[PDB]
Order: structure tokens, then sequence, then C-alpha cells
């Protein structure tokens, strides 16, 4: 390395910055003998570094109080983000510790005027930065980095002497993971880099996902190094999916190709999330890529502040600082021309625009500058030990004139101080920071058209889980220009009345939606099962809710039984023409049957035939008092009776008081039976039919409906006994043609049960009831019009 | 680096193995200056592979065949399995590059400089001196790194391996759970560069091949006793009976060993490559915790001669060798705490040194020792005008450099001692076959031994690399049963998936099939539809045909119809079929015969209308029920109704008989209006009466046989209406009162029937309507005809 950045001093340090991105991309057959790569890109920001760490080293020489008469050198090296430039230039560092703690076989002599330094600046990469530190570790001298974030650093089993002054990026994964449960999406990508940075980065971003049932489309790693065949591939991947939110865990000059690559195909309406490795770098964020990565939100660091840095960046100059090395370099790619045409030395650094002069906020130069006055913090902790009072053995202390690099190590252990800010600096065992970490957002400048930064929002470490991110949705603008918040989802979820179900081959969080059957009913969207039981009630035809149930019987609230009490009522007046107001009935002259007694009967007889047709209206159940268990054959065991004798009394005279008792024996059988029916045996009823529709059925089905039939069965035939014996005299028309009209009447009787059977068979609605009261009323009706016909005669 | 095993010559190799499995672990507090660290346990692995490559060295030192004029030498360190060991072995052996490409330095000129390095057992440990090595472009030949990480060209150039990658190990261990029937495995690596690489295909493949894992951890050598328990605590909570394990022997000990503390029992355990075969954790103490374990291993090679050379060891011959100084008192507990003398056996010891079976990685490092020598002849053996350097020149075996061999060894294709030709890929891989080992139980020594129970293939299409025999694996050591490993029972005939909230797709509910759908598959994700006229069965297993009523002439009713048509049919030919005598007859007062058998052949004609009304409606292709329907209601009454208007009319007041015959005029021209207006269709919907399919008829403009019924009624009403002040007076055999009451039954018989017509049981419409039809029919006949037939003559 013939660039070189050296200054002697008394205590030599070590620094490793990257000037180049990158290295010749060249393939050697090995034709011949290989040589040394070249540089193809220039870096601004590593020279903006070195310039820190330089500004720093001088302030810490001009302070007499941070060391009275110690003076520092320094030697540093390029890296181009290249291993085999950073591992000569560690080589080249511990030469002097190689040849003495190392190679014991052989006698190895060189020369006492190389110096020894005692730290080395660590490196930006995280793959660099591991075999950095895993040659240093044999010698333990102490490596501090500045932007190395990586977890497998963390290892204090495999290194021992490293130390970082950037805090942790495992926390980003979970500040990643809340903004994406703040604004709810289920699908989502993952692209990462094929390296020590990206692959553990992505590790615990999935698991947290995982955690939080989140699902994941894809997966991709991409390289820099990669030709178009894995880019293309990528690309098809990502144009293949619906997922809108892409996970990118990359540096720039890798991600670069692939973006390249998206805007040559014009891929637009996707959401790119960047981290704290990418969310600021100039080689992605150009107004002509605007229009692919607009609206990207990325995450920062906290920014610090340096006085005296903004003038000492202007005082650099070819001529007159023999110390750096690479202001040659520097000047001759800021103007581009050659030291084509000849360029002196009266040129303004200010006019050229670029990324050296104008900054914003200085987060990596801030933590080399921590990281440097940490190194001078513990040297002069070294320096101002006290004797009887020291971190050695039995409270050894150390000479400042001869200092080792496992006493500085020792040292930088237990460190403790104060910021130039009034903050406390420590170093935690396992050698790592705490920080905040901010979350930013891309816009564009209206007046000239360049990319800006904008804080929307900031994570927080120092608070419990669940709290820890604030983020301020308003000044957030998606896609660069659009306000709504975008819809990034597999599938529409389920509204209300409809359930989820799976799709075959695909995740938890991609299904479908169907409707419900009768008889099930959902109120809460997205349901994985609806409610079966509607506790008695129906679904509504949309499952919304569940609807109370019908009851639909005989009653006479509507009309049809209005009507039918009404006729009811009617009928029983009707009979009362005579009951109710009586005509002499002393000496009576149109009827022979002069004596009041088995003709009165008649009267009551009649009302109560009437009147028993309301047992069968309303409900079965309407009243507890009034329960009516029986309810059939009463109406038929008295006014059956009542015919009977009445046809008996009638026949004495023609076919044949001792009559009052001898008619009522014939029909003492049906009472008996009626008696024994409705006590001994206790009758049921029917709460609810079948229980399948939403109109519910009551009705009271009598037990033991054998005795029933038995009973009307034997009124029927002892009605059909004395209609025969009536039969043989009625064709003689005498006293008053009374014979001649009884068989009519009650064969009214007879064939308004022979035309109402069918009707008892099968009814309309489940009205047994309405067909049965309205059958036994038109029986009354007829009996009681053809039973009164010697009264419309003469009227007394 | 005190111990060593040098040998000088024209030629110098270097070479890394591991002699002993880790180092000391105590933590350094820097209260003094640190010292070097120390090696606690000895390994015989590695030194039975050093001892086969200094074979190998002396064997091709010792054949005129190969390099007749070369002699070779070997430079071997130590390496613990530690990374600052190797590093230091590595920066020894670039010390003469050092001074040429670095910076100046001086050194002597007697020390040589090794033109190929063996790499190192480890992964990490060959990344690191791959790192460092690829400066100085001096290749580097490993017999036991696999990791992916070193198949990337970019970072390392002068890397060479010897062994398939882990990539189709992960696809053979994909095939063989995708062989069985299991969905719910676990997961389980290291945190190294072997494992962490060696998972992310094997979860890819898992998922593609719709595959669960249960839990994934991270476990290392350096682990503390918390990370150990959570590991055992997350293990024993969870319901998963396959472990996927992808680490080391000394990695994985602390985690067996805390399992087999704790008594766990009851799992299969899927071993790969590196510690298939490890005597670390395959101990008979720990057998009943990983009994009836499969695991993965290479193929075996043959070493001639190999056997007789390892059982000539000593302490005192082998000056070169300075590793059998601590070999012997490690295999025979001594020094140099009892005195030892140099007068015993290294055959009555049991060591794994010289109690093996297969020869895989000694057969990799006689592979890559045998590849560089014969990269070293052609080098010799070169014509001028062909090589491979620019312009056709080529190298001198008197000065040969790193990147020439490295050149050379990049295009080598020679043969092997089995006759097999070995070439090296553009990313310096290569492939072999693979075995698949199971565990088994001695039944008299009780070590564990491995048996050949399948194969995997590499050279074959995809779906048909994997061989496995069933017959020969037990499972668990002594159980024979296939173990069974799902996250849930798979759903059976009749019952579809239910998901479970916070679940994956592999663990789900079985939920009965309702009414209305079947399903006749397992595991079915939803219930298919039953088809139109098919209806679910009651265990909802398929479906079933339906049935139809249409009271048929076989039903019982049916034939009961049939026998009272037939008996009227006989009755009443009982009068029309014979012809009896009517001369001068005086039971009608007619003399003429006419307008008699008027009446004869209409209730004859009605009666066959009836017969024919039963039926299905398409029962005859040639005309439907339509007519059944017509005439029946006009044929049947207005014909016979002939008889009340002339009775109606001679109450009134050969001459009127043509004027009788207007009612059927008017009646039947209204029924064929009616019949070309809108003819009577057929209804074989199920109208959403029940799940049983029923048939009917239903006709447009149903009002016409209302209106039609309102019009032979009102002409019934006339006609009692006429005859009214004729029936008081009874005369001439009682006609008149005989055809009033006649009609006075067809009015009872048909307004005692309306609420059968209003509602009938089972929707038998028709059954009403015959009924009603013969009933009135007959009653009719019976009445009119009273006189007419109480005598015959
Ligand atoms: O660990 C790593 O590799 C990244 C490197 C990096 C970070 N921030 C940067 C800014 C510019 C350039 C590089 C970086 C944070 N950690
Ligand atoms: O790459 C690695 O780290 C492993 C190391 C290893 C393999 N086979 C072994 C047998 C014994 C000891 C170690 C090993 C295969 N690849
Ligand atoms: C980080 O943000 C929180 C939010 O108030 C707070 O702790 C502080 O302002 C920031 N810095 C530190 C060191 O916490
Ligand atoms: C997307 O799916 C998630 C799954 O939890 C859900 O919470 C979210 O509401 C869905 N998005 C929309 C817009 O409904
Ligand atoms: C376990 O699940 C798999 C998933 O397809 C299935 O093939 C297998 O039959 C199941 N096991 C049993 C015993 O049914
Ligand atoms: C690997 O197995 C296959 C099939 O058994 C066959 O090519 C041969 O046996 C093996 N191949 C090699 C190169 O060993
Ligand atoms: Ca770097
Ligand atoms: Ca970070
Ligand atoms: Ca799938
Ligand atoms: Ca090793
Ligand atoms: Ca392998
Ligand atoms: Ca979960």
């Amino acid at each position: 390395p013939d660039q070189r950045a050296q200054k002697k001093g008394d205590i030599i340090l070590g620094g490793l910055f990257p000037i180049h991105f990158g290295v010749a991309a060249k393939d050697q057959d090995l034709k011949s003998r290989p040589e040394s790569v070249e540089c193809i890109r220039y870096n601004f920001r590593g020279f903006r570094w070195l310039q820190a760490m330089i500004f720093a080293i001088e302030e810490i020489n001009s302070s007499p109080a941070l060391l009275p008469n110690l003076t520092l050198g320094y030697r540093i090296f390029d890296t181009c983000n290249t291993v085999s430039k950073a591992l000569e230039a560690t080589l080249s560092f511990v030469a002097q510790n190689k040849i003495d703690s190392l190679n014991l076989d052989e006698f190895c002599n060189c020369s006492e005027h190389i110096p020894s330094t005692i730290a080395v600046v660590g490196a930006t990469g995280s793959g660099v930065s591991t075999a950095v530190a895993n040659l240093l570790g044999l010698f333990y001298i102490p490596q501090v980095s500045y932007a190395s974030s990586s977890r497998l650093l963390s290892n204090k089993n495999q290194f021992k002497s490293f130390l970082r002054t950037i805090p942790n990026d495992e926390h980003q994964a979970t500040a990643m993971a809340d903004i994406i449960e703040y604004f709810r999406w289920n699908w989502v990508g993952t692209i990462a880099a094929d390296d020590d940075y990206g692959r553990p980065g992505i590790e615990k971003f999935r698991e947290e996902a995982e955690e939080r049932d989140i699902c994941i489309d894809f997966s991709e790693l991409i390289s820099q190094y990669s030709d178009e065949e894995e880019i293309q591939h990528v690309v098809e991947v990502i144009q293949n999916s619906t997922a809108k939110v892409i996970v990118v865990f990359s540096s720039g000059p890798d991600l670069e190709p692939l973006i390249k690559e998206i805007v040559r195909r014009n891929i637009t309406g996707k959401i790119w999330l960047a981290s704290e490795a990418w969310a600021s770098s100039s080689l992605i964020a150009m107004p002509q890529y605007f229009h692919v990565v607009g609206g990207t939100i990325g995450f920062a660091l906290k920014a610090g502040q340096i006085p005296g840095f903004r003038e000492f960046l202007k005082k650099v100059h070819p001529r007159k600082s023999v110390h750096n090395g690479f202001a040659k370099e520097f000047w001759e790619e800021t103007f581009n021309c050659h030291l084509r045409p000849l360029c002196t030395g009266d040129e303004n650094i200010s006019s050229v625009e670029t990324p050296y002069i104008d900054y914003t906020h200085l987060r990596i130069s801030y933590n080399v500058y921590l990281a440097v006055y940490s190194i001078a913090h513990a040297l002069q902790d070294i320096y101002t030990c006290l004797p009887g009072r020291g971190l050695f053995t039995n409270g050894s202390c150390a000479d400042i004139k001869k200092v080792e690099a496992w006493q500085v190590l020792k040292h930088l252990r237990h460190l403790n101080f104060t910021n130039n800010m009034g903050e406390q600096v420590t170093f935690d065992e396992c050698g790592d920071l705490v920080g905040n970490y901010s979350i930013i957002n891309w816009h564009l400048s209206p007046e000239d058209g360049s990319i800006v930064f904008k804080e929307v929002g900031y994570y927080n470490v120092y608070a419990k889980k669940g709290e820890r991110l604030f983020i301020n949705e308003e000044k957030i603008l998606w896609s660069g220009f659009s306000r709504e918040v975008p819809f990034s989802n597999c599938s529409r979820d389920c509204l209300a009345g409809t359930r989820k179900g799976i799709i075959e081959g695909e995740p938890t969080c991609c299904f479908e939606c169907v409707e419900c059957p009768d008889g099930e009913y959902s109120d809460e969207t997205d349901a994985s099962a609806c409610n079966k039981c509607p506790d008695d009630f129906w679904s509504n035809e949309n499952h919304t809710s569940c609807i109370a149930k019908e009851i639909e019987f005989l009653s006479w609230t509507e009309p049809f039984g209005i009507a039918l009490t009404l006729f009811a009522v009617l009928g029983i007046f009707l009979t009362a023409f005579v009951l109710g107001v009586f005509i002499k009935f002393r000496n009576t002259p149109i009827v022979k049957a002069t004596n009041r007694e088995l003709s009165y009967l008649l009267l009551f007889s009649l009302l109560c035939c009437f009147s028993s047709s309301l047992f069968f209206i309303g409900e079965p159940q309407d009243w507890t008092c009034r329960l009516r268990q029986p309810a059939f054959g009463i109406s038929f065991v008295l006014c059956i009776s009542c015919i009977l004798v009445k046809t008996n009394r009638v026949l004495l005279v023609f076919e044949a008081n001792l009559q009052f008792l001898l008619v009522f024996l014939c029909t003492f059988m049906q009472i008996v039976i009626c008696v024994i029916w409705l006590y001994t045996a206790p009758p049921s009823s029917y709460r609810n039919q079948e229980l399948e529709d939403e109109i519910i059925f009551i009705t009271c089905h009598e037990g033991s409906l054998m005795a029933l039939g038995f009973l009307i069965g034997y009124t029927c035939l002892l009605a059909a006994i004395c209609f025969f014996f009536a039969f043989k005299s009625r064709k003689l028309p005498e006293n008053f043609n009374e014979a001649k009209f009884i068989t009519f009447s009650m064969l009214i009787f007879f064939i308004v049960w022979i035309s109402f059977i069918p009707a008892y068979a099968s009814t309309y609605g489940k009205f047994v009831s309405a067909v049965e009261v309205i059958a036994i009323l038109a029986a009354s009706f007829g009996l009681l019009a053809c039973i009164f016909f010697n009264k419309i005669y003469i009227i007394l």
C-alpha cells in the first residue's frame, strides 16, 4: 500500500476506512503472474470519516488537560470494502507482534524502526470486520468498529477484543415488526443479501413475524457479483407475487443492480422497507429512480454535534497537506482533472456540489469521534492510575512509558465517562451500546427535485415492549404522492353471515368466504365458525342475528276466532228463547206433554250442547286452573245422552213417574265410562310439533285416544239403535208429526260428521279444533232448529 | 507450535488435522500477561487420518511410476478445533511470502515454503484459513468441509473439496420425511457455519412439500446451562416425535447428556452425516434415548496395506511423527502414572484407532493427496508447445509456484485405484452417493452397531433417488410398528375440516357435514353439494335417489278404485249389455224407446272418464290427462242433465228431443275454448314441500273450472225451481220426487267433499276427486232409476 495517512507520535493508533466502493470486476485465468487489483469508484463519506478522525486526534494532541505531554500518532490505510486489503493492512499492523510472539520455530528478525499500534479502528462491513477481529484476536489487540451491528460479532467466545460504538440492530427487526403490526398487513415479502449482515438480520424478523402470525410470500437472496440470471429470477418472482410490501436487508451497491433492473423493467406499485444500511445511501436515492422507490421508509441513527468540524473540512489542500496522501486523489476526483487539463491550487472546494461539503447529520462520524475519545479516556485513566488501587493482580499499576495492548483492552473493558453533550458513555460486558433508532421517509423537494428525508416518528429502547415506537401518519406520503393507506392482503375479510373456508395448498392467512346454511348465524366479521344453537330461535334471512319464533293457534283474538265465539254466543242466545223467557207451561195446548219435567230438560240440554263448544276455542294451556284436561268427550257424554233420553221419551208413547229414572239407566254407561276415563287416566298434551320450522304448533293430544274412540263408537251405536227403534213407527204421521221430525233432526247430526270426516283427517294450518267446533256447532244448530218445530205452528 | 510432524524434501506440503476435540475453558480476567491455551482430551480419528496421509506420502515417494526423481515432504501442525491454533499454523506457512508480499524484513533462506495446505476438519476454521491463504493464491484442499459458504468463487479462489455439499443431504432428508406419513416435525441446528446454512434449504424444501415445523432452536458447545434448560423445556412442551438435528458430536453432547439426565424417551432422532457415526454420542448407556436412530454415511473406500502400517506404530522408532508420544500415553494410561516400557501390544487395548469397519474421511484424504500428486505429475510431464499458460509456455519442475499448481488443479481428470474417474468441477466440488444407516444393539457385545437399510441416489431424476427397505428398520431399538406423528387425526367420511384460530394449516378440527350435502372422501376440504334429483344419505356418505308417489294402479287404493270401477261397469252392463225387451213397456211414460239409452251410455262414459282420470299425467305419450279434467265435468253431467232438462220442460208445459241437447253443446264449446286458450300443463317440481319429489298438475286460468261448476249449479238450481211446484203431489211412479231426491243427493255429495278439495291427505287431490265422482254417479244412477230397476219388466 503506497498510499497511506501516516503521522508520527509516541503512541500509534490504527485506522481502516472505506475510500472506494469496490475493485476491478475482472476474472484472472492465472496464465501469468497475478497483479494487485485497482479501484474503479470513489467514496466521499469515508474521506469525511477520515477527516473527522484526524480532527479528533489533533484536538486530543492540542488539549493539555486531556494529555499533558503525550503525543499520539496514527497510521491509516485503505480497504476498498475488500477482505484482502484489510487483511494485508492488519498483517502490516501486527508485524512487530507477529515476529516476536509468533513464529517461535524459526528465528525472525525485523527492523526496530517500525512502530507498534495499540488499537485498530474497525471496518464498515460486518464480514470484513469479522475476519479482521479473528486475525487480531491472536495478539489481544483491541479493535473498535463504528458501523458493524451484526450479532455474529457479539460472541465473546470467538472474539475477545472487539468493541463497537454503534447500537445493535437486533431491535430493528422488532421495530419493523411493530410497524407492520400497526399498519395491519398479512402478506409481505423478504429480500436479503448473501453476507454476514443480511442473513443473520432476517432470521429474527422471520421469527417475530411467525410469533405475530404474519405470513411471508417469498424470500430471496441477492449479491453484488451475481450476474443477470439471479437478478432476472428475482424480478420474475417479484412480478409473479401479489405482495405489495417488500422487506429489504441489503447495502447500497449490493441492491444497486436490482434497483437498476427494476427501473429498466418499470416495475411500480411496491412498498420498499429500508434498513439503516441503505436508508441514506446516495447510490440508490436518485431522482431518476424516484418513481420506483418513492415514499420509502427507512431507519437512521441519532445525529451528533462536532464543533469546529465544518471550518476544518474547508482547510484541506493538496499542496500544504503532506500528512494526508489521499488529498490529491480527492481533488482529482472532485474537479475531474489531472495534477485532462492542468489544475493549479486556486479553486474553491465549496463551488462543486459534492457530498463532502454539504451534510445534515453526523451519525457515523460521531461514532468515530466517540470511539477516539473513548480510547483517549482509557489512556488518561491508565496515566492517572494511583498506587495501591489498580485493576491488575495484587493491586499493581501500569507504566505510561511502556503500555501494552492487553492493558489497554482491560482498561477499555471497564470504561465509563461523560460525553461532550452531557451524556454518559460506558461499555457493556458484551461490548455493545444502546441507542435510539429513528424512522425517516423519502420526499421530493419542489425547488430542485432532490430527494430529502423527513422524520415521521421514532423508536424507543428504554420502555417496555408494546409502546416502544411512535409514528405520525399524517406526515407520511405513501408512494411519494398518495395519502390513503394501501391495501395489501391475500384475500378480503369475510363479511357478516359468511364463514371461512380452507383452500388446498395455501397458508392460514389465505382462505375463502362461504355462506352459512340455514339455521346458522354469525354477527362478528371474519368469524372462524358460526353459532349453531340459536336458543329456541330461528336464523334470519341474512343470518345476521336470531329471530323469535311465531306461535300460531286457534284463538278468539283473531278475526276468525272472534267470529266463531260470536256465532257460539248467538247460538246460546237462540236456544234461550224458551229457556230465558218461558211461555206458560201449565195446561199447555200446543204439546200433549203437559208435565214440565222431561220436556223442560231439553232447554238446558241444548244450552249445554251449545256452551260445550267453547272448550276447544283458545289455547289449550292458556289458563292454569282451567287447563281443561278433559276436553273432547264431555260435550258428547251429556248432549248425546240428552238426545237419547228425549228419543226414548218420544218412543215410549208410540213404540211402547218412573220414566225419569228409566231414561237415565241406558245413558249411565256413557257417563261412567267417561268418568273412569277422565279421572283414572290422566290426559296429556303435545307441547311442540316436530321442531323443524319457525312456525311453532300447540295442540292437546289426549292420552289413550283408544278410549275416546271407544266412547264415540258407543254413543254412535246407541244413536243408531234409537234411530232404528224410531224407524219402525215414524212412517205413520200422528200427534202433530212429532216423531216425523226428530228422525230428521238426528239424521242431521249423523250427516254433519259424514260431511266433515276429511276435515278431521286433513285440515289447513293444523286447525282440527276449528273443524271439530264448527261441526259440533252446526249439529247443535240443526238439532235446535228441528227440535222445536211445534212452537212455530202456534206461539202459545 | 512445538508439537509438529516435519519431514523435509524438494517439495513441501502443508496439512492440518484435529488431534484434540477442544481446549480448556477458562475465563481470562487480564490480571497478568495471558498465556497459551491447552487441549484437554485426545482424539484418535484425526491421528488415523494423519497416519493415512503419511502412508499415502510414503507410497508416493516409493513409487517409480509417479514422480520418479522427486522427493516430497510434509509439515503438519495441530488445530484442537480452535480458530487461533489454525491461524497460527497458516501464518507460519506463509512466513516466506510475508516478506515478498507485505512491505524491510530479512529472514533466513533455510526455511522452506509449502505449495499446498490440507484443509481443516471444521467449517468456520476452514473459512478462516482460506481467507488468509487466498491472498497468496496458495491452493488448499479440504476433506471434511461441506458448507455451502465455501462455494462462492468471488471470495475463495484457491479452495477445493472432495465431499458432496449439504444440499443433497437436505434434499434426501426432505424426501425421507415425505416418504413417511408425517407432517409435524421439529428442527434443531447448531450456531456455526455448518448448521445454519444447512437448515435454510431443509426448511425451504419442507415448506415446498407442505410440511409444518413445530420449533427451531440453536445450541452451541460453549452455551451455558440456561440455554440448555430452555431448549429441553421447549422440546418437552411439544407434541412432535420427529426431531431434525444439524450439529456435530461435541456440540450435541451437552444436550444429549441433559436429555439423558431427565430420562426423556419416545422420540425419533434424525442424524446428519457429521454425527451419524461419532463415538461421543453413540454409547450404550444413552441407547435407551437414541435407539432406532437414522443417520447418513458416505461411500467407503479400500486402502490395501493400511492396517499393517497402522499396526507398526512405535513411540521411539517414529522420529518423524512426534504425535505418537502423546498417543501412546493416552491409549495406555501412562507416561514417559505407573512407569511404562516399550514392549506392550497395540492390538490388546480396544480403541477406535484400530477397531473400525469402513474408511470414509481417510479415503477422502487419500484421494486429495493422490490428486495433488497427479497434478504435480502433469506439471512434470507437460510437453512444450501445448501448455496451458500464455503463448503455450510450460512451467519448470525445478521452480514451481502456487498459482501454477492451482491452475493445473482447476483442470484435473484422472482415474482411481478402484477403476473410477475423478474430475474437478468449476466450483471445486465433488459428487457421490449416500447411504442410510440405522442404530441397533448388539445381542452379546452390548455396543451400538450400524445397519444399512437403504440408500439415496444422486444420478437419477427427481423423485426416483431414494430406496428404503422397511423390513430392516427397527424403530426405538425394539419397536416394530411405524411411529405416528401428526398434529391431529384425519377427518373420516362425511366430515369436513374446520379452522382453529392462530394455528398452522397442518392443524385443524373435524366437523360433521350438515344436511343437504355429502362427502365421500376422507380429509375432505368441503362437503360436496348434492345433485338436483338426489338427496344426502342419513350418514352423509353418498347421494340416494328420491321416490315419486302418483297413486299407481298397483296401490291398494288404486286397485280398490279399479274394483269399484269394474263392479259398477258390470252392474251397468247388467242393464245395457243385455237387450231386455222393451215392447209396450209401461215403466217409461214416453212410448218411444229414445231418451233412455242416452242416460245408459252417458253413465258408461262417465265411469270410463273417471277410471281414466287416475294415473300419471304423462303415463301415455299419445294424450295427456287433459280430457279427464273436461269430459268428466261435462260428458258425465250434461248428458245425464238432459233428462232433468226434459222433465222440467214437461213440467213447464219427438219434438223436444232436439231441444234438450243445447246444454251439452254450450258446455262442450266452453270446454274447447278453455282448452285452446290455455292447455293444462304438468308440474313435476318439488314445490318446496319436502325432500320427496311429488308429481301434480297445474292449469292456466283455473277460474274456468269454477265457472263451469257454477253454470252446472245454476242449471241444477233452475231445475229445482221448475220442479218445486210439481214434486209436492205424487204421481206417475213418483218420478219427479225421485229425480229431486237424486239431485239433492248430488248437491250434498258435491258440498260434502269441499274440505277434502280444500285440503287432502298426502296431496291426493285426484283420489278425492275420483271418490266424489264415483259416489255422485252411483247415487245418481241408483236414484234416477228407482222405479226403472225395481221391476225388470
Ligand atoms: O453491519 C453492516 O454491514 C452495516 C453497514 C452500514 C451501516 N450503516 C451504513 C451507512 C453507510 C454505509 C454502510 C453502513 C450499519 N451496519
Ligand atoms: O463442514 C463441517 O463442519 C462438517 C464436519 C464433519 C463432517 N463429517 C465429520 C465427521 C467427524 C467429525 C466432523 C465431521 C462433514 N462436514
Ligand atoms: C431516545 O428517545 C427517548 C424518547 O424520549 C428518550 O429516552 C430520549 O429522548 C432519547 N435518548 C435516549 C438516550 O433515551
Ligand atoms: C388483512 O388481514 C389481517 C389479518 O389479521 C386483518 O387484521 C386486516 O384487517 C386485513 N386487512 C383489511 C383491510 O381488512
Ligand atoms: C398424517 O398427515 C398426513 C398428511 O397428508 C397424511 O398423509 C397421513 O395419512 C396422516 N397420518 C395418518 C395416520 O392418517
Ligand atoms: C451410485 O449408485 C448408482 C445406483 O445404485 C450407481 O451409479 C452406482 O452404484 C453409484 N455410482 C458411483 C459413481 O459410485
Ligand atoms: Ca471496509
Ligand atoms: Ca444498527
Ligand atoms: Ca403450499
Ligand atoms: Ca480442524
Ligand atoms: Ca456432506
Ligand atoms: Ca402462533
